[PDB]
């Protein structure tokens, strides 16, 4: 009553798309395709009499499922829509090679990997065990900076667990990629706590043995030494909504899809619309880490046709920049672990945020805002500027003071409060931000500067008050 696909970098062909669309419509309870924030999709509610057919369905189109509940390598992410458009094909092959390499290894806990192309951190690297930050010379990849040990999951009240950002190890030439990957996984495989699984994650291993220790083991195993980190900088995590020009006669249309939930709604047939686009589209689709969908590699001759369908089906309905940069995990009704609503709470909650933004003259700005149903953190609220972590039905821990690019964990500001309390708080603070902020200053960075909340400087030690 949940299936997830292995889909490195979120790249899926249109022939594949027609297959999963058919199956979701006819052989699941919910009848939907659910885009995940790890660039793949899920079915919800598969009857046991259809579990066999679904793997047969995937295989017939060259796809394969991920086992959700094993301690394995999860979907490998890859920046979906790089500003340097040409870089994508390469980055993607490496995401694919790494994904295949790490197939059956057998770990203390699930292992999470990304290929990142600056200046975008859409894939949200600091949530991940192992990150390859691409370095390019003249439109060709030369190497990667390696960042190890991100992970967001916590347990309420439990100061022995914590979200942690990933750590810089150094730079490696393209050619050692697979040896470094394997070195990191096997090092974690060997040193990771196998008794307590809420302490097995790489982030805990690193804090137990030290960064330098873990890094030296990896050099030893990979047969290399790391060079110093090479320059890179991030400007955002958002998707690029609408048309963007690729290379040559190539255009990408990124469709905003609230909670990545693909279904036919009243006056908005999202599912039927994407099926029809899939039927005529020359290239393929890309599932983003923001739970959106890119119709990729559209020739300029084909733009009006594609856009007519998307438009008619409600796929291109204008939403605020605030809504484009908000996210929620699945939670109820399907998640057995859910504490508070997340996906089903987000749309109305953001309507209220939209009103507050408008109330303060900042309807054109945005705050990276995320809701997660429980402290497992799937919604990545623990890298948000404003994070809501579900604690019970209708109640959330409110976190403040991450930043736009997702390199700082937000500290808990208020605990176990309800939506009206949350809104009243944010009304106050957004008002202060609108009036007192320096030019271009983000809301997260502001709360910190103005002493509204203390920054989280050393997660393992100062996350918890
Ligand atoms: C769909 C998704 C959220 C979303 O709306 O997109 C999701 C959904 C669930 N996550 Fe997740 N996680 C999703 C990204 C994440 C990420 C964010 C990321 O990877 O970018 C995290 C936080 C980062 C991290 O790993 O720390 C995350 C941390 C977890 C955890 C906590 C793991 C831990 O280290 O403690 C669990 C529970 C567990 O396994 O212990 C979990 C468990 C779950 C399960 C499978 C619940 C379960 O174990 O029974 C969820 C299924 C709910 C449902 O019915 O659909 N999910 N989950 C993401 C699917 C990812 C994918 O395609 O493979
Ligand atoms: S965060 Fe907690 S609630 Fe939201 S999906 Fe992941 S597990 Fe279910
Ligand atoms: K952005
Ligand atoms: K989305």
């Amino acid at each position: 009553m949940l299936l997830r696909c292995r889909l490195p970098g979120g790249v899926i062909t249109t022939k594949q798309w027609q297959a999963i669309d058919k199956f979701a419509g006819e052989n699941t309870i919910y009848g939907s395709i659910r885009l995940t924030n790890r660039q793949t999709f899920q079915f919800h509610g598969i009857l046991k009499k259809n579990v066999k057919p679904v793997h047969q369905m995937l295989h017939s189109v060259g796809l394969d499922a991920l086992a959700t509940a094993n301690d394995m390598n999860s979907n490998v992410l890859c920046t979906s829509n790089p500003y340097e458009s040409q870089l994508h094909a390469e980055a993607y092959e490496w995401a694919k090679k790494i994904s295949e390499h790490l197939l059956p290894t057998y770990l203390p806990r699930k292992f999470k990997t990304t290929v990142v192309i600056p200046p975008q951190n859409d894939i949200d690297l600091h949530a991940n065990d192992m990150n390859f930050v691409a370095i390019a010379e003249n439109g060709k990849l030369v190497g990667f900076n390696l960042l190890v040990g991100g992970g967001l999951s916590i347990e309420h009240g439990n100061k022995k667990t914590y979200a942690r950002t990933a750590s810089e190890f150094g730079y490696l030439p393209l050619e050692h990629t697979l040896a470094v990957a394997e070195a990191v996984v096997t090092t974690q495989r060997d040193w990771g706590n196998r008794t307590d699984r809420k302490n097995a994650k790489t982030k805990y291993t690193l804090e137990r043995v030290g960064v330098e220790t873990f890094k030296a083991e990896v050099e030893r195993r990979a047969g290399i030494k790391f060079e110093p980190i090479r320059p890179y900088e991030f400007t955002g995590r958002g998707d690029r909504i609408g048309w963007v020009k690729g290379i040559d006669d190539n255009w990408h249309l990124t469709l905003f899809i609230e909670n990545g939930r693909i279904l036919d709604y009243p006056a908005r047939p999202l599912k039927t619309g994407l099926l029809e686009i899939a039927k005529i589209h020359k290239g393929d689709f890309r599932i983003t880490a923001n739970q959106n969908l890119i119709i990729a590699g559209v020739p300029e001759s084909e733009k009006a046709k594609i856009e007519k369908i998307a438009k008619e089906s409600g796929l291109m309905n204008a939403v605020t920049p605030q809504r484009e940069n908000s996210m929620a995990c699945v939670s109820f009704p399907t998640c057995p672990l859910a504490m508070a609503e997340a996906e089903r709470f987000l749309p109305s909650f953001i309507d209220n945020i939209d009103n507050l933004m408008a109330k303060h003259g900042v309807s054109d700005e945005h705050i990276v805002m995320r809701v997660t149903g429980c402290p497992n953190g799937c919604g990545r609220a623990m890298l948000a500027e404003v994070g809501l972590v579900g604690k019970a039905p209708g109640r959330y821990n409110l976190h403040l003071g991450g930043n736009r690019i997702g390199t700082r964990i937000p500290r808990m500001y208020k605990e176990n409060i309800t939506e009206p309390e949350i809104l009243a708080s944010l009304d106050e603070l957004i008002g202060r931000w609108a009036k007192e902020r320096e030019a271009g200053e983000g809301f997260g960075d502001f709360t910190v500067r103005a002493g509204i909340i203390r920054p989280v400087l050393d997660p393992a030690r100062d996350l918890w008050d």
